[PDB]
């Protein structure tokens, strides 16, 4: 079983996890129409996916110049990691969706709107999540079973998703991404605080697991933001999400490259979705 | 609303709480037969008690030379404190039961057996608790909504209840009571640890809020026991039961007397029954 650590450390997946696992989850290519026109995404279903069961769902965004296919391409191979981790019992089965911020009027920053209105209702009406319906009320009532993350520009997307979508999403994984508000780290922090206040949520209802590499240029802006967030009452700093809600993993020597960032996901994603989960688990 | 503090301090109820509250809960005198013959207890029902609702239940034991009527007599007046705290919103409504360790073969130490077999089934078949039935399975499945405490010899009773009844009871309030096992504080601690291990429970499924006065002779044996318990992995020391599960409140200058001990209860009882509660509360 999984056990929460209070300060989890960078730990890459074994080399063999980058290769195909014979217990492969199905990746389905989907096309949908929304406020930024006709676009595509991929949905990863866990091996043994049973549509009579309910699954947590994690949405994960690519970086600049990439697209909805990148994360599951040979350039990244995240599905192989997911497959092997799920078969070995390190990660509880979940749906992982890779959308895009390209197309139409869409930008990494404004994607949250298409996410709220088109992406969630499209995905979660077809696949089996904890959403009982895809009205605003049904999405909001299943928020504990929904997560959002992304790398670089997709990291930035994640931040704008948290500030605009706390009603719909409880778990956030910004990977090497800055957030732009005011002109100081404190102003960034305070914008996030004000979003949390408007939401009415308690400290046990939102969770942030950020990460980057110590040789990734994103560290320069992320670290002061994280420090300013630590000062806020809204966040209790620890990776033990049974006790707190905010952690920053820094991989020593890691650069701004999917080859490393895929391992952040391997490290952080097993920490998601246990709070108020419907299983009886000791973590 | 109530908010958890990480190190709650001794704070007596206002003087006016010792007087009758016009929103008085009903105290019902009950007689039952069990393994120690025919005996009595009192059941305190909260003001507005609705038998269509479910209530948490706290069992509370008297000291040496006292009886099932003592805690709700003029010598103690706990019901007035309960009444006023419940009317002012400081304590969520609950059933409080005062049994006795007198009669038959019963002793403060061996009461746990009569408690398991006769007291719980008698009380919880008549009054409205979270127990869906009073078989061993129905009691065990409602354990998160059951608590046990007591003063002096009743404190000792509480300890023997924890070591024998973790399957039935999640919250424990030993007040000025020692536990006897081995001849060192570590041996006491290790006996409690071994009981927790046999139960299969996690750290989020049992809670201990101990207390005494700094001028109460019980402090002499309680404090080394508590220290030895702190060292165990089984217990995370803090009164914030959303994060940990073990606290020791020491009232400075307080003596071995109900006049003080009733205030420990006022302080500690609002901390009980919130973990995995069926209400939507921010604490």
């Amino acid at each position: 079983s999984f056990k929460y650590e209070s300060a989890v450390q960078y730990r890459p997946a074994p080399d063999s996890y980058l290769n195909p696992c014979p217990q492969a989850g199905r990746i389905v290519k989907e096309t949908y129409t929304g406020i930024n026109g006709t676009k595509s995404l991929n949905v990863y279903l866990p091996y043994g996916y049973d549509p009579n069961k309910k699954y947590n769902i994690f949405y994960l965004m690519h970086g600049g110049g990439e697209n909805e296919n990148t994360i599951f391409s040979n350039d990244v191979k995240l599905q192989n990691i997911l497959d092997h981790a799920i078969m070995n019992g390190e990660l509880e089965p979940l749906i992982v969706v890779t959308p895009t911020f390209n197309g139409g009027n869409c930008t990494a920053q404004n994607f949250y709107q298409e996410f709220r209105q088109n992406v969630i209702p499209f995905v979660e009406s077809k696949y089996s999540t904890y959403a009982e319906s895809t009205t605003p009320q049904g999405i909001a009532a299943s928020r504990m079973h929904r997560g959002f993350g992304g790398f670089s520009m997709g990291g930035l997307t994640t931040w704008y998703v948290m500030v605009n979508c706390l009603d719909y999403v409880a778990y956030f994984m910004p990977l090497s991404g800055d957030y732009w508000y005011g002109n100081s780290p404190q102003d960034k922090a305070n914008s996030i605080a004000e979003a949390i206040n408007r939401s009415g949520l308690s400290k046990r209802e939102y969770f942030v697991f950020a990460a980057t590499g110590s040789e990734d240029i994103a560290y320069a802006n992320m670290n002061p933001q994280i420090e300013a967030m630590k000062a806020l009452p809204h966040f209790d700093y620890t990776s033990d999400f049974s006790k707190g809600n905010f952690y920053f993993l820094v991989a020593p020597g890691a650069t701004h490259w999917w080859g490393y960032v895929r391992h952040y996901i391997y490290d952080a994603l097993p920490y998601f979705f246990h709070e108020l989960e419907h299983h009886h688990h000791h973590h």
